[PDB]
């Protein structure tokens, strides 16, 4: 059992790279720097108590000022010459704190793409802002707090501890380590409530902010309703609750820093007490009075930050773990061990005996089989909930089957490569989203060496490039949010483009139409009738009128196949489909 | 310059509350904290100077270990007097500072409600989510720093000025003063450096990081096109841009950190060295040195903050500037001086010669005039951008016409208050939002003092009341985002209820049922058909099957009125309405 050590252990790799010199070499300085620092401001105090005793005695300066002068200007390039390896070793080690946390970033993102519906459970606004945003000031403060604080502050004690022992280490050592452990405990257990104040604090703060954004990006409905005061009555009880749990916060803040001063100055008192009654004996000079309080001050002034440090350090543990865990995350997508590559000769689509649920206590596939031979134009239609879509995900192997299997040109998709399985896949769903760049770059990101030619010929194909030739810009016009916004027809003419850049001998066409108006819908379902020339093709249209002449209709019903045939067959049965048209006629 | 200075002038009211009690007791006790706890962090290096002078001469009235003794705890009690009046100065002023800044946010609040047009210009994703995030902060921070760390080094560094002068020479004053003016002159010229590049940095790290979530959120069309390896290499290379930028502003901010020490060290030297020189000749004691460390000390330690502080100071009046100019914004649409309330006793629908567009440089109605006959059920029909949803906008006086007008039961609505205006009118758009609360709230969100049984029965009217209490936590199931997901049908079927609830005369269908499935959307118009009772009704549909059964029917063709009158006669005319139903046909 072990925590904490394991996961910076974890991390050191992202800080002792073993692949790059220069980076390591860099560390090494660091380390020197850290060294070289703190030995210059445990030098600088002794300076100071030998200018001291030498204004108070004679030493072996004649006029006894020479001395004097020269250990105050010692002090003085001492104090520089600590900050000076301060900022030495902050310089030179950020590069590989930011390389190193850049590295761990990179490892969580390409992983998270690894995970396939880890996010289909949980794709919240908030909670994909908040990590993606934390994720990386987390670490950067931790690491930082840890590595520049804590081990120079361990190095500077144990030296001091050192020193203070070989120059009356009787009483004063002792002192001093009661009170650095009464001071670390009475910080360790405030910081611990203060934590729990800040929580609740910060999710008042949130609460507050929460309601006020979504005011401001419903303000149509409130003028809809007239509802002004309502919500600003609203807003200010937040604010209000949020006023008081800061109030409480910082007055947990203050008791802190009340505390750690007492401890502080309780070990000051009785240490310079203690050292000028040494000296009325006889025991000890003056200038090592002033050098017990500079010992002191030094060693005390990185601690004035102790809760915040362990705060922040906690928390970055805490997110490392997660990322860790997040990185040691399952992938239930596919097995794919040692799988062939899917070879698409002809592309029919078989559905064998499908099972299938999101959850074990609800069930939708109900041993659903169907076949849909190459090239031909086929339809998927239904009531609301009928599963049709997921359809279209366990096409994609989104999921597998509990109890059933899929095939492409004969060959189970979950025994190959998703990579071969999803080049020979292209679809175009109801929602389709728009990358933020350029429509030359959304476009060619249907293929990575997408060339300009193959760009130009899906626009054509999609009737959208005479749209993009009056554009100012042409193909570098930027699109999506933060750009020029385009109609729905438009971004579904955008989608046909890509996919068609893709080129895959096997379409889907989920809903393409759903929320179009009738004359783009009518364009764009020309527009898909061309594209289908030498495709199998796969429409899965909840408006019946849309899909009347596919090669043939798959009607399901309750996650099963209800009736099958042509559109004309179908109306002769007089059956669902049959009354679903009916219905829709007039 | 002096935008500043007006900024914190106009900020002085919510800080000193002039027409307002008992805060005004907390700050005067606030500031009477600051004065103590400055007098005794002064106090305190005279303790050490006596201390040191008592053990470095042999005479005084009591026994020297008597008075070393006496002035050393003297020494660390004033110490701890001084954290103890800080922290109780910041536990004061904490309540005073969290109401200002809450009465700042509510009077920028309820201004940015009573403005219209402004909000579609401003809706950027990361607009509204950082200036929410960040306008409080900025303000607090600002705050904070200027009260409590400024203010009191004014303070400190005059009574400092103040005691050299009467205790040193006319020399240690000027060579403190110069060494403030360069410290401070040197900080202002790198600190405005290290904005700029801290800048720089800000814009990269935003840009890397939405990068991560736009290829987050697309994960299921990067799937589609198998592009993990490009959004992997696109992220790498932001993080690397980010990287770089970081890497630069912490190497100015130790170069910041570096000169600041330098100029805080030559100062230390020369003033330590002057010091025990003069001592040497007998004009000063030994205690005086450590009396002059001590004293520099206590005023350059804060100083050390001093770059941050600036930034931060320059950011909050950058900040509350933008606040009050937010809060002193014109209202494009407002109300007239002596404007009476609506009073609806037919509620009839005029357009007299409306003409409106949203630029002067692009013109959508052409005159359009037409007449809804009270308690009529009324259709608008017309193509992609013919206007319509402009005419709904108009209605609800969002804008206001150029060169005509509105009139609802014969009186202007530019004459009338806009909050009678639009309780009198109820609306449900295509899209409609759900507030972030229990489905008690949407619903009750029609009307102030809906009641639980108001809400039953719009639930009642709108079909969905037994929806609802199949639900397990019924009327309190939180929905919308961050919460249980509903059908955009459900959505449509709160929003009805909502508008139920309001009751009002007059309703607008803004394309409710464009999204909608078909099982859903007959429900839907039968709940439209029953709730049209005795009120006036107006449906925007582009489908023509879905209000042929009305009154009449409006089309619109490039903003004019191109066909007026009911279906069948409409279809008699073969016109425009007559080539649309017949497209539509299908
Ligand atoms: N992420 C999910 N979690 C739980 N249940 C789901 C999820 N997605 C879909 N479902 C359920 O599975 C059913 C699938 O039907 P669906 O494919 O949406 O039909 P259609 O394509 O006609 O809308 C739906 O009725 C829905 O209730
Ligand atoms: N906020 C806006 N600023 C400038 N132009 C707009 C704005 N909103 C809409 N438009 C333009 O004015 C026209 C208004 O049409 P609209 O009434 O929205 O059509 P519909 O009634 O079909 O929704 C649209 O063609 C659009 O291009
Ligand atoms: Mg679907
Ligand atoms: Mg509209």
């Amino acid at each position: 059992r072990h925590d904490g050590w394991q996961t910076l252990k974890r991390f050191l790799p992202y800080l002792w790279p073993a692949d790059n010199a220069v980076l390591r070499r860099r560390v090494v300085g660091a380390i020197l720097m850290v060294l070289l620092g703190k030995a210059t401001t445990l030098a600088l105090p002794f300076a100071y108590k030998k200018a001291v005793d030498a204004m108070t005695l004679g030493g072996g300066a004649q006029p006894a000022l020479t001395v004097a002068l020269a250990f105050v200007l010692a002090y003085a390039l001492g104090r520089f010459s600590g900050v000076l390896f301060d900022n030495l070793r902050n310089i030179v080690f950020e590069r590989v704190g930011q390389d190193a946390t850049r590295h761990l970033a990179e490892n969580v993102f390409a992983r998270l793409h690894k995970l396939s519906l880890r996010f289909h459970l949980a794709r919240r606004t908030g909670e994909v802002t908040k990590v993606i945003e934390r994720g990386t000031k987390s670490i950067d403060t931790m690491l930082y707090f840890l590595l520049f604080n804590i081990a120079p502050t361990v190095i500077e004690l144990t030296a001091v501890i050192v020193i203070f022992w070989l120059n009356f280490g009787l009483g004063l050592v002792t002192a001093t380590i009661l009170a650095v452990i009464a001071y670390v405990w009475t910080t360790r257990t405030i910081t611990e409530w203060r934590t729990h104040l800040r929580e609740k604090m910060n999710r008042l703060d949130g609460q507050a902010l929460a309601r006020a954004v979504d005011s401001l990006l419903n303000y149509e409905t409130v003028k809809y309703f007239g509802a002004e005061s309502r919500e600003e009555a609203r807003y200010a009880s937040a604010a209000r609750a949020y006023a008081d749990a800061a109030v409480k916060s910082e007055n947990s803040l203050g008791l802190l820093n009340i505390a750690q001063a007492l401890i502080v100055n309780l070990l000051m008192a009785g240490a310079m007490a203690w050292t000028v009654y040494g000296w009325s004996q006889g025991k000890l000079t003056v200038g090592d009075l002033v050098f017990v309080n500079t010992y002191l001050t030094q060693l005390f002034r990185p601690l004035d930050m102790l809760g915040m440090v362990y705060r922040t350090i906690r928390q970055g543990l805490i997110d490392m773990a997660e990322m860790f865990r997040l990185i040691d995350t399952h992938i239930e997508v596919a097995d794919v061990p040692n799988a062939p590559a899917l070879v698409v000769n002809r592309p029919s689509v078989t559905f064998d005996n499908v099972v299938f649920g999101y959850d074990r206590d609800r069930e939708i596939l109900h041993g659903l089989s169907f076949e849909v031979a190459a090239g031909s134009r086929v339809a998927i239609v239904g009531p609301s909930g009928a599963g049709k879509s997921t359809i279209a995900r366990l096409l994609f192997r989104f999921y597998d089957p509990w109890e059933g299997r899929i095939l492409i040109d004969g060959q189970d998709i979950a025994h190959v490569t998703q990579t071969s399985l999803r080049a020979a896949l292209g679809i175009v769903p109801q929602d389709s989203v728009l990358f933020n760049d350029t429509i030359g770059y959304n476009i060619a990101y249907g293929r990575d060496g997408a060339s300009r030619a193959e760009v130009d010929a899906a626009a054509k194909g999609a009737a959208i490039a005479d749209f993009i030739a009056r554009l100012p810009q042409g193909y570098d016009t930027e699109v999506g949010e933060r750009g020029l916004k385009l109609s729905g027809g438009e971004k579904q003419r955008v989608a046909i483009a890509r996919t068609l850049v893709k080129n895959p001998p096997i379409l889907l066409f989920d809903e393409a139409t759903s929320c179009l108006d009738t004359r783009t819908e009518q364009d764009i379902l020309s527009t898909m009738r061309a594209v289908a020339s030498h495709r199998t093709t796969i429409s899965i249209a909840h408006r019946l009128s849309t899909i009347a002449d596919s090669d043939t209709i798959l009607v399901l019903d309750q996650g099963r196949l209800a009736e099958q045939g042509s559109h004309l067959d179908l109306l002769r049965r007089d059956g669902l489909y049959a009354e679903m048209w009916a219905r829709q006629a007039a």
